[PDB]
């Protein structure tokens, strides 16, 4: 840092007791701009406490303060007020902060920036930016009329304790002057967590959702994650699926690369609005991939990727429920395509590609290659690229002058697929390297219905055959997706399961050879498993699983089947939310297996962090050394007041010991 601090202080105990730093601090305090540095821990914090204040503490101005505060639910803010200007800042951030990491307290890194040449107000939390604020008329943080007081876990107002804070600040330090980005960038940090996909990367997407991780057999560790571009909303997006190994047991990662993509919309690092009238803005022109899961094929050696494909402007909500999107003729299945300026879809997409009238039993001179791309006697032809802005007070999504390649999954192609969910598959010979163009998977369910919904993170490669199995989901059932040729076919074995409309997503452990359970989110409250004792041929009736809950619309779980034994017995870890409340609460789970009966003994439950800090989707592996890798969404993805966070999929390490303390 290119100055000193005017203030530095350390080892303080917020034990619902303000601390009075007045007399060294306040007469040191000058000019415009400030940065505030602060290492602190609060593993048992309040609902609302204010960590650091300057006020006004006598009687008529209860509202002319500058704090930084923290919520229970891990949110980090300042407010900056002054009632005689009329000025009332507040700038926060859900799901800012850690609470406790393998049972002792994380030291959270604060920086805060308060910038008056740039009129800014700049939050970092372990190194990741969580908010930065610019305002028409500024105001310095010293400059609040009639300040008198320099608490630390308390606001002073009208002489009495504020937002009394529990916990510790290990050391504080502030500067008459805003830092840069990069001098920030300079400040060590005491982090539990490290990041893959991260704002700013290769994939250029500022949010993320969604994540998978999988050991492959020569070490290497694969994740793949959905980059979102448009928010954290689901499709209708703009989403690429991501990837990104580890060869080091998952010290680092490399650049990410993509598994899928579209190009009708521009890759945009986007900051979405937050805001309660903007932040349902959705990109709603673009196509996208959403809900990714990977597998390793031992036969052939291959990484095999799946993931749902959308075309323009569908999701789940709108795709049509009564259509594949493929013609039968007959037990073979054509992608069909509507031309523009006809009604309906009178072409199929035949072998070679060809475009083939169905009206008039001709082939036509188009052809769409295996990049599902129109080609005019053999011509590729072109479509103008979207980009979104901002700039005029709402979404706008506009021509950008680029051209590329005109897809069928996009809505200005001269021929369109129906407007549907389809499943994609795309498959790796260089364990995540590069990835090979996808190919659309057949419809397991007939010609008049949707796509079934790929469940993210793992498929489950049986260990004593070449069998590969991808959970999916319908309404009314789970849908398994069984190859044996190395992802060549597929065929699906359907098992029925008591609810209508769930997101019933599946994640798969093989106990013992061709005896595989499934854990899966359902609409009651607890998580649900199933068994089939033929390899996924056939399956059980549905059971619950106790001591864990979930909300009534459920988070993904994820779950894998750990290679040593734990108390002498095989082991299952199951990752989940434990709450009823939102999407908090994480837990790795572990269940010992009953030999004898296959029940399981879920007698360790590890908390990730605390009960009311956000954990949603997860992704769990064993690493080559037999620790356990975490990648999981720390923040409520269901919440609508916690859209649009960026850096809150984050990756984690364990060790079996520090889940069965
Ligand atoms: C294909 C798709 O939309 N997948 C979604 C669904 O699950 C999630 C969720 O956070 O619950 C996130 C997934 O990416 O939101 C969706 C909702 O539940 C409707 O199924």
């Amino acid at each position: 840092l290119s100055i000193s601090p005017i203030f530095q202080g350390g080892s303080y105990q917020l034990n619902n007791k303000s601390i009075d730093i007045s007399s060294l601090l306040l007469d040191k305090l000058s000019g415009e701009s400030q940065t505030v540095v602060m290492k602190f821990k609060a593993d048992k914090p309040n609902s609302l406490q204010a960590l650091f204040g300057l006020s006004n503490s006598k009687a008529g101005f209860k509202n002319n303060y500058f704090s930084i505060f923290m919520r229970d639910s891990g949110e980090i803010g300042v407010e900056i007020r002054d009632a005689q200007k009329g000025i009332n800042y507040l700038f926060s951030r859900p799901a800012s902060l850690w609470g406790k990491h393998k049972g002792q307290a994380v030291e959270n890194t604060l920086v805060f920036v308060s910038d008056s040449k740039d009129k800014t107000y700049t939050m970092y939390v372990n190194g990741i930016e969580v908010f930065s604020e610019t305002v028409d008329t500024f105001l310095p943080i010293s400059n609040i009329n009639g300040i008198d007081k320099a608490t630390l876990g308390a606001v002073n107002r009208e002489g009495k304790e504020h937002y009394l804070a529990k916990g510790s600040i290990d050391e504080i330090s502030l500067f008459n002057k805003a830092i840069s980005d990069q001098e920030v960038s300079t400040i060590p940090l005491s982090n539990p967590f490290q990041l893959i996909f991260q704002s700013g990367d290769s994939t250029q997407a500022n949010y993320f959702r969604i994540p998978t991780l999988y050991t492959l057999s020569s070490g290497r560790v694969l994740s793949s994650i959905d980059a979102r571009y448009g928010g954290t909303h689901d499709s209708k997006s703009k989403i690429n699926i991501a990837t990104s190994y580890s060869d080091d047991n998952g010290k680092t990662w490399s650049e990410p690369i993509f598994a899928m993509k579209f190009n009708d919309y521009e890759e945009q690092l986007v900051y979405w609005p937050r805001d309660n009238k903007l932040k349902n803005s959705q990109i709603s022109g673009s196509a996208s991939f959403i809900d990714s899961s990977i597998v390793e094929d031992k036969k052939s050696g291959k990484t095999i990727l799946l993931a749902d494909v959308m075309p323009a402007g569908i999701g789940n909500n709108n795709a049509n429920k009564a259509d594949s999107g493929f013609k039968e003729i007959n037990g073979h299945y054509y992608l069909k395509l509507k031309k523009n300026g006809d009604n309906d879809f009178r072409y199929t997409v035949r072998e070679n590609g060809v475009v083939y009238n169905e009206t008039t039993n001709k082939p036509t001179n188009y052809t769409i290659n295996d990049k599902y791309e129109v080609l005019e006697g053999g011509k590729s032809l072109t479509v103008e690229q979207y980009s979104v802005d901002f700039d005029s007070g709402s979404l706008r999504e506009r021509h950008n002058g680029k051209q590329v390649p005109m897809n069928v999954f996009y809505k200005d192609s001269l021929f369109k697929v129906t407007p549907t969910n389809y499943i994609a598959m795309t498959t790796s010979q260089n364990r995540g390297e590069s990835w090979e163009q996808f190919k659309l998977l057949p419809p397991f369910l007939g010609e008049k219905h949707n796509g079934t919904y790929l469940c993210p993170g793992q498929g489950l490669a049986l260990k004593s055959s070449n069998r590969l199995i991808f959970a999916t989901y319908t309404s009314g059932e789970l849908t398994y997706l069984i190859s044996d040729d190395s992802g060549q076919t597929w065929k699906k074995s359907s098992a029925s399961i008591p609810f209508k409309n769930a997101t019933a997503e599946a994640q798969m452990v093989e106990l013992r050879d061709g005896v595989i359970r499934t854990f899966f989110r359902t609409t009651t409250g607890k998580i649900a498993y199933m068994t089939s004792r033929d390899s996924g041929e056939t399956w059980s009736k549905v059971s619950y699983i106790d001591g864990i809950q979930q909300t009534s619309y459920g988070t993904q779980v994820s779950a894998i089947k750990y290679s040593q034994l734990i108390d002498g017995k095989e082991a299952v870890i199951l990752s989940t939310p434990n709450s009823r409340s939102g999407r908090k609460g994480g837990q790795l789970v572990v269940g010992l297996v009953n030999k004898e009966d296959d029940s399981i003994d879920w007698k360790y439950h590890y908390d990730i962090d605390l009960p009311s800090y956000g954990y949603a989707y997860s992704a769990i592996t064993e690493l080559p050394n037999h620790h356990i890798g975490v990648l999981f969404e720390k923040y409520d993805s269901w919440s609508r007041n916690e859209l649009h966070l960026s850096n809150v999929v984050q990756y984690i390490d364990l060790e079996i010991n520090d889940l069965t303390k």
